[PDB]
């Protein structure tokens, strides 16, 4: 009930939101309709447009008028955005050659530079370039100030997860939105972008910025706009709020705009009919900026311009039909469109099996337009699998396409011609950031960063503490002229063992074979040394990563490798070694082939055998540090121990020799040496996070060795590619993977041809960042390096996409 006979005199956009069955006048009253019935004619002026003319010029002030060009605006706060340019000879904002701002230019009282954040649905990031002819104002900003040449937003590339990502630093599966359509099975209750229930603040996890200022005593504007309200109104709020006495007056605030997402969904991204809502945005930002203008706030304010996801062409005629793949089409429930959820439509039904259905979506047509996962096998990078709300079975759908359950859903629901919401890896989900203002730097590119990290950074702006969040705090430290956050390196929990030679050969009962009883001073001394270390500053190049939580654990040298070996476990947790641009690939000799030695540093009881390998029909062994890479006859021996060795299903050493075999040496010839650091994960429980001993839900047949649910590589190496990977100067280039450990290659339809035609393919799908990483595995690399901590943690955040421009 609403009791709508309050009024709104002196309450028009009220912060402190009022509640039922008292009548509401804030900026969200509309959209639940609660609005006092005066709100139109005392909040909602529009009499005489938006714009001074010479005639009004020093009028008399009449309150029906929607802003004023009479004398006493300026204090009063609601001045037409271009009163004194057209009354008083001044010039538009865009129109003055711009100046560093070295420091906030603010009126006395003024206590921070407020934030304003400017965001704008649908904003796809090659607008900046293909629409700055008619963008003059955002043209303005993105020279001027600091600029990205994209944004990377959150998996999937969906309206609601995205502002809410900004809002919180968390991703979907942390923060609760995980669609634009949700059902959460412990509520009975759907969330849905029509309607009531998304008003809701159970759906709503994290701490949003609004919170985060408000619980720490800066106050905020409410951040959220009906969407009846006009744009210019919405300005003219934002610069009266910014009016107010410096006890009331909000330090940060929020504009949004539906355009050109609306827009782009009629026409697609480049539709000739685009350019006016580009215009429009533009003449918007204009607005806002001769309004600072006026009120001398236009050097002492930080602008942040930044969009949600970007915008694809997509049509009705490219639609795949769950109905062309199963029989059963009326039992199962699909969330639709660019993105694709199942779950069965009633959970009475026994007979439903998800791993048939995955059955019956896995390569049938030969251009298949989607592939199926469950959503534990999705690439790591998304982080899109733990939460309640997100369906064991998801499809990812290929950009440009769509998948529908039926065609009646399609025709009885072509209208739009652009769409959203695909991996977030795709060019055309990216969108845009630009920052502006006296804590920004001046004419500054930065590289491309994920819109995750945004909270952290607008927290800095306005001398808050983040809430915890999935952000790296200090990896945007480029941005800023000052407000830098200056992290200090986690501090290491479990130091390392370094064992010698504790054990003869025949204490091993291992059933593990080895053609190796092949026998002087000059070389006997030369591998001791090896085993001691001699070479690890070529193998270990940034330092031992550090373990991060509390274990037991054992450093190997080796002439090819090092590697820090978990008792635990029974393998490594890492494995470092270097490759040159002039080494050699040489074969595995026969006498060797199922040949594995025991370690003499390494006890019989945390090691692996042989005959569990043999006994489990399902698992094979595959090595960290490949055979196929060591140095010399002599050295290769040590790729054969029994500490190199892990668990891999067949399917995947497929995969693993391709790596190991041809792409390591192709990346060390492209790149002028590489870094190579690989390791096993465990994350059963898809959080992202290392698993402990006890969450483990495989191992190999009759035995405690610990079988991954994946493996990573992070490849490093000279961002100056003249300099080789052992002898760099400057800053570093790298490039990761997160590779699932799985039985079988259905992944990958054309997994049957040679690895040439698929690997290569695989890898990039799974692209990593070294950071997601150090989630799953409890490790901190690139410890001692000669840069700064700051560049590292950008160096950690990077992903290489392996998309062109
Ligand atoms: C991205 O960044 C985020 C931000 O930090 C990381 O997420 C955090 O991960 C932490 C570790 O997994 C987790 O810490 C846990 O807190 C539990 C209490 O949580 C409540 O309070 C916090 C703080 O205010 C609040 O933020 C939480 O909000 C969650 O839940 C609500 C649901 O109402 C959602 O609205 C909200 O979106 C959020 O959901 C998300 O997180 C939860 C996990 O907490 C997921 O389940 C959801 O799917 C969703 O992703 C909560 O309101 C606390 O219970 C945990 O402690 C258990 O384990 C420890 C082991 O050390 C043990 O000591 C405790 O006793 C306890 O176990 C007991 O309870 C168990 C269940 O009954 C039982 O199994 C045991 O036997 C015991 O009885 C734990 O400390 C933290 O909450 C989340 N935060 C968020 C916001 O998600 C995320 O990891 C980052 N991602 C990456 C890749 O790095
Ligand atoms: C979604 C979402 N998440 N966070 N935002 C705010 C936001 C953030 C950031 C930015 F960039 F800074 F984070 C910038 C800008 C915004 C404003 C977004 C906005 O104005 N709209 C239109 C109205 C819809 S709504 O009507 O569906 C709606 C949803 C939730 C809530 S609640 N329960 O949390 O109060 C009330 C509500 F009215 C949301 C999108 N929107
Ligand atoms: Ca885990
Ligand atoms: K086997
Ligand atoms: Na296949
Ligand atoms: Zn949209």
């Amino acid at each position: 009930w609403t009791a709508t006979s309050g009024s709104c005199k002196g309450r028009c956009f009220e912060l402190q939101e009022v509640g039922p069955p008292d009548c509401r006048c804030d900026n969200l009253c509309k959209s639940y309709s609660s609005c006092c019935h005066d709100f139109d004619e005392l909040c909602l002026k529009t009499a005489r447009g938006w714009e001074c003319t010479k005639d009004r010029c020093g009028e008399v002030r009449n309150e029906e008028n929607a802003c004023h060009c009479s004398e006493d605006c300026l204090s009063r706060g609601d001045c037409c955005t271009n009163y004194q340019v057209v009354c008083k000879g001044e010039s538009h904002w865009v129109d003055d050659d711009c100046e560093e701002i070295k420091v906030p230019e603010c009126p006395a009282g003024f206590v921070r530079p407020p934030l304003i954040i400017f965001s704008v649905d649908g904003f796809r990031a090659s607008y900046m370039k293909k629409g700055s002819k008619v963008m003059p104002n955002i043209e303005k900003l993105r020279s001027c100030g600091t600029h990205a040449p994209y944004m990377r937003p959150v998996y999937p590339t969906k309206t609601f997860p995205n502002l809410y990502t900004l809002a919180t630093g968390l991703y979907p599966e942390s923060h609760g939105i995980v669609g634009n359509s949700m059902y959460d099975p412990v509520f009975d209750a759907s969330f849905h972008l029509r309607g009531r229930e998304k008003f809701n603040h159970r759906w709503w996890g994290g701490q949003p910025l609004w919170i985060t200022a408000t619980k720490q005593g800066v106050r905020a504007g409410t951040f959220f706009w009906s969407v009846s309200i006009p744009h210019e109104r919405r300005i003219l709020t934002i610069l009266q709020w910014l009016s107010l006495p410096d006890n009331e007056r909000p330090s940060v605030y929020a504009f949004y705009s539906e355009q050109p997402d609306f827009s782009g969904h009629k026409y697609g991204p480049f539709g000739p009919e685009m350019t006016n809502p580009l215009r429009e945005i533009d003449k918007t930002v204009g607005q806002l900026m001769d309004g600072l203008k006026q009120l001398r706030l236009h050097r002492c304010v930080n602008v942040i311009f930044v969009g949600d996801h970007g915008m694809e062409d997509v049509t009705c005629d490219r639609t795949e039909f769950l109905s062309n793949y199963l029989t059963n089409v009326d039992d199962i429930t699909l969330v639709p469109g660019t993105l694709g959820r199942i779950r069965a439509k009633s959970i009475n039904n026994s007979k439903y099996d998800p791993k048939t259905i995955i059955a019956a979506l896995t390569c049938k047509k030969p251009d298949q337009h989607f592939k199926p996962y469950m959503k534990q096998h999705l690439p790591k990078r998304l982080h899109y699998a733990n939460n309640r709300r997100i369906e064991d079975i998801h499809l990812l759908v290929d950009r440009r396409w769509h998948v529908a359950r039926k065609p009646l859903d399609v025709y009885k629901k072509c209208f739009f011609q652009g769409d959203h919401g695909f991996d977030n890896k795709v060019n055309s989900m990216q969108t845009v950031f630009v920052g502006y203002g006296p804590t920004f730097k001046y004419r500054t590119k930065v590289p491309p960063f994920e819109n995750i990290e945004l909270y952290n950074v607008m927290c800095d702006l306005l001398g808050l503490k983040p809430a915890p969040n999935n952000g790296t705090h200090g990896s945007l430290n480029h941005l800023l002229r000052t407000n830098t956050f200056r992290p200090t390196m986690p501090d290491e929990v479990s130091r390392p063992n370094y064992p010698g030679i504790m054990y003869l050969q025949s204490e091993f009962d291992l059933g593990c074979t080895c053609d190796d009883k092949v026998e002087n001073k000059l070389e006997e001394l030369n591998k001791r040394l090896h085993t001691k270390g001699s070479t690890k500053e070529r193998h270990l190049l940034y330092g031992r990563p550090a373990v991060l939580y509390r274990t037991s654990y054992d450093i190997l040298y080796h002439t090819d490798f090092e590697s820090g070996y978990s008792e635990i476990f029974l393998m490594p947790l890492w494995t470092s070694y270097t490759i040159s641009k002039q080494a050699e690939v040489s074969s595995i000799p026969e006498h060797l082939t199922n040949c594995v030695r025991p370690d003499v540093r390494v006890s019989p009881g945390f090691s692996q055998n042989c005959l569990a390998y043999k006994n489990d029909k399902q698992m094979s062994y595959g090595f960290l540090f490949p055979p196929y890479l060591s140095s010399s006859p002599e050295a290769k021996y040590d790729a054969f121990l029994v500490t190199n060795m892990v668990p891999m299903y067949p399917a995947f050493k497929r995969v693993w020799a391709y790596f190991q075999r041809v792409l390591v040496k192709k990346y060390a010839s492209e790149r002028n040496g590489v870094n190579v650091i690989s390791g096993p994960i465990f994350d059963y429980n898809y959080d992202g996070l290392r698993d402990t001993e006890d969450e483990i839900k495989q191992y190999v047949e009759g035995s405690s060795i610990p079988v991954p649910t994946h493996y990573y590589s992070i490849i490093t190496s000279c961002l100056d590619f003249t300099q080789p990977a052992d002898k760099c100067d400057g800053p570093l280039s790298v490039s990761s993977f997160i590779l699932p450990h799985r039985p079988d290659n259905d992944e990958s339809c054309n997994s049957s041809e040679d690895e040439s035609k698929w690997v290569e393919e695989l890898m990039k799908m799974h692209t990593a960042r070294v950071r997601d990483i150090e989630h799953l595995t409890g490790l901190d690399f690139y410890r001692k390096t000669s840069r700064s901590y700051s560049e590292i943690l950008t160096l950690k955040t990077y992903l290489h996409t392996y998309e062109s421009e």
